[PDB]
Parts: structure tokens; C-alpha cells; sequence
């Protein structure tokens, strides 16, 4: 039997839909032997390598308060450890639940930051750390790892899986009408970069690999108003190709 | 004879030391049949394009103020360019300049470079200059410095049908880890970095023909322009030193 590993790409809200795909991929008995993420994938990926279950996820999502930089950086490192305090005594990743992969960006020097080890935790929180939401962390200081590797197909090759399941939830431009301040114009350049290196990763995938790519057309890349559809969303995608993914 | 196309890749304070490589070249006779930049390559080789000489441009520099807020800055520097220009005010074509001159420009909107070759000769070069966090993008498409799409643009240069290429890389350094103080530090960087990496892809272009000019600039700092003089230097002894390779064009 083949090796599967499941990639969850970078986002903010629209990376709720990931549960909504493990939803799927679990009902569909189909077995993650190991998970590469960034930001959002990394942190419904990570709790899903440590054991939560994607009801427990959704259950979690649909019932806490998504309603400054450095407090908030902090709100989310406390609720990180609260989630995997069953995980305290881990510190290679590779013990988990599921092998896991977290992804970063070395902010002074642009390279790829890939944790392994150490603390579940506070590797997630980097990985989640998009600039001018959450205040970079000092582990190298270090960002949200969309603008180098937002979806870490290489990351899960290097764990030795032979085929990969590839969640791109998407990061859509602003439109003109909304470009209206000079902190919207920079988000849209990280943007950029974050689609450019995403298409070119998505460009090594191969005959058995398998693209899920979510419809989340309406979607607000930091709106969650909408968590049901958006997990309803990565569970109707993955629903359509379960017979694509029933032939690993 | 060859046709040589020069291109001036993309910066601010560094870009003054395209000054000095165009005096150095001067000097050596080495003729320009075409011109692509990008910043402040764009704001340089524009002027020189319409029939600046690099003294002049040299003058210019020593003798003026480098010393809501975005935008009126913005129209700052559309005025200075206009004042500057005002001999090509009736220029619509800018294959038609003393010579001619592409300016490279990023629509924010869809991340698509834009290459100008027609229309106003200031308003393009101002949109070439539109550094994000220093002047306000500009509507032509609202459009920003093109450093983040094409920074050093050899491939424009090579749509003029020109055989060989002088490139100009003032590079752009990255911040050091003690420097990244603010968010608007951590986003520049991310700028820096998508810069670099379209400037590494097309100085990976270069054949042999072609001659890459990449001044000693160490020290300087990218809005530091308290050493105008030392910047203009800098690219004149760079290229002096490659007097003998460029001599064989
Ligand atoms: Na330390
Ligand atoms: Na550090």
C-alpha cells in the first residue's frame, strides 16, 4: 500500500474548510501517513496529528470567539497550548499521532523554516504568524510561512510518501474597489508572492497525486461569518472525488 | 555594429549610482541604442533617454531636498519629474526620444508588469518610482513600482531588438534581524524578497555577450541619501574597471 501524505496550504478563514476535507477523508476511510501545513493547514493539520478528531474540530470552530499585534500573537500561543496540552512530553514531531510538518519563513534572511521537533505548540504559532495580525515569534525570528512555501508539496515528499493529497483553499487578490490603504497594498504584494511560489509547487504534481481546490468563490480571506459553509465547502469538494481518492 | 540596450534595475538612494555608470560610459564612447529601468534605473535612464547628460544629472542630485502623506509626496515627485521633462511635453512615443526608453511598472490589482513605451514621459517614470509606503500608487490600472515584477528588466530591453546588454544590479539588500523593528519593516522585507527573486531569474538570462555592471555598494543604505557623491562614484569606478569588456562592443 501507498505512502499518502496530505498538504494543507496557507490562509486564515478559508483554511476552516480543511477540516471539512478531513471530514470527508475520514468517512472515505482513507489513512494520512503524514501532514505538511502552513498557517491555518498547519494548525488544523497539526491538532489533527495529534489526535483531534474533525468533529472535535469543528466543534471547536464553531464555538469560540474570532471577535495588538503582540497580545494577539499571545491569545493565539494560549490557546494553542490549551488544545495540545496532551502533548506537553512530545518533541519529535515524527511521534505524533501522524508525522507533522509545520512550515515558516525566516523573516531576516527569506528562508524556509521547516520544524520537526520541539513544541507542537509554539512551531504552529510561527507557522500561523501572518504579518500585521499575529507579531512574529523567536524560536530566528520568524512569519507565517505562505510567503516562501504556502503549500508544502516538497515538505510531505521529504517524509517519503509517494502520493499526495493537495488542499488549496486559495488566496484570492483584492479587487481595485478595495485597495484602499497602503497596509491593502502590501498584503496584496505578500499575496503575490505567496500565489507565485504556490503555482510553481503546484506545478511538480504528478499523475497520482490528487488536487482538492475547494469552492470558495464568495469567501473573505479573514471572514468567519461563515464557518459551517466553509467547512460544508472542503467537505463537498473532497466528497466529489471519492472515487478518485478511493484508488490509493 | 551591434545594437546595445542598457538596463538600469530598480532602487532609490542605491539607483544614483546609475548616474556614474552612465558618466563612465559616456566617457568610453560606448553608444546606447536602448534603454529599459525600473525605480530609480527608470527615473535616470528616463531623464537620460530625453537628452540629459549624466553631468547634468549629476548636478541635479547634489543640489536638491531629499529632505495624506504618501500622496502628497506623490505629487511631489510628479511635479519635480514634469519640471525636469518639460522640453518633451509634445513626446508621445518613446522609441521617438533622444533614445528610446521603456519604464517597468506593477499593476497592484493583478500583479501584471507593465511595460510603458507611449504617453506622458513624466506620469510613466512617476509610476516606475511609486514605492509602496513612500509615494502612492498611481492611476494610468492602479500602478506601483515595478522592483516587485521586473526589478532589473533585461527581457524588456531584449524586446527593443537589441543584441547585446549592459545590466546595472544595484542589488537590494536585505534588513538585518536587529533592523526589522516595525510591521511595516517586516513588509518591506517580504518586497525585498519577491524583488530579488524576479532579479536572480533574469540575471540567470545573461549570455555571454552581455556585461553586468554590479557596483560596490556595501555599506549603503537603500533610503540613505546622505552620500549622493559616494553612490555616484561607486557606479563610475565600477564601470571604469570594466573599460576593456565594454570597449569590445
Ligand atoms: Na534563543
Ligand atoms: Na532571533
Amino acid at each position: 500500500r501507498p505512502k499518502i501524505g496530505l498538504v494543507l496550504s496557507g490562509g486564515a478563514a478559508r483554511g476552516l474548510a480543511h477540516i471539512g476535507v478531513l471530514k470527508a477523508l475520514d468517512e472515505q476511510g482513507i489513512q494520512i501517513d503524514a501532514i505538511a501545513g502552513t498557517s491555518m493547514g498547519a494548525v488544523v493539520g497539526g491538532l489533527y496529528a495529534s489526535g483531534y478528531t474533525p468533529a472535535e474540530l469543528e466543534r471547536i470552530a464553531l464555538e469560540m470567539d474570532w471577535q495588538l499585534g503582540v497580545i494577539q500573537g499571545q491569545n493565539l500561543a494560549m490557546v494553542l497550548e490549551s488544545l495540545l496540552v496532551h502533548t506537553s512530553d512530545n518533541r519529535d514531531f515524527d511521534k505524533l499521532a501522524i508525522p507533522f510538518r509545520a512550515v515558516s519563513t525566516d523573516i531576516a534572511t527569506g528562508e524556509k523554516v521547516v520544524f520537526r521537533k520541539g513544541h507542537l505548540p509554539q512551531a504552529i504559532r510561527a507557522s500561523m504568524s501572518i504579518p500585521a495580525v499575529f507579531a512574529p515569534v523567536e524560536i530566528r525570528l520568524l512569519v507565517d510561512g505562505g510567503m516562501v512555501d504556502n503549500i508544502p508539496v516538497d515538505v510531505a515528499r521529504d517524509m517519503g510518501v509517494d502520493v499526495v493529497i493537495v488542499v488549496d483553499i486559495g488566496n484570492p487578490l483584492r479587487d481595485r474597489k478595495d485597495l484602499s490603504t497602503v497596509l491593502d497594498v502590501m498584503n496584496q504584494s505578500i499575496t503575490l508572492m505567496t500565489r507565485k511560489n504556490s503555482e510553481a509547487q503546484l506545478a511538480t504534481l504528478k499523475p497520482g497525486d490528487v488536487l482538492i481546490q475547494p469552492p470558495l468563490s464568495g469567501y473573505g480571506t479573514t471572514d468567519f461569518g461563515r464557518v459551517p459553509q466553509l467547512i460544508d465547502a472542503g467537505y463537498r469538494a473532497t466528497t466529489v472525488l471519492a472515487a478518485r481518492l478511493a484508488e490509493l
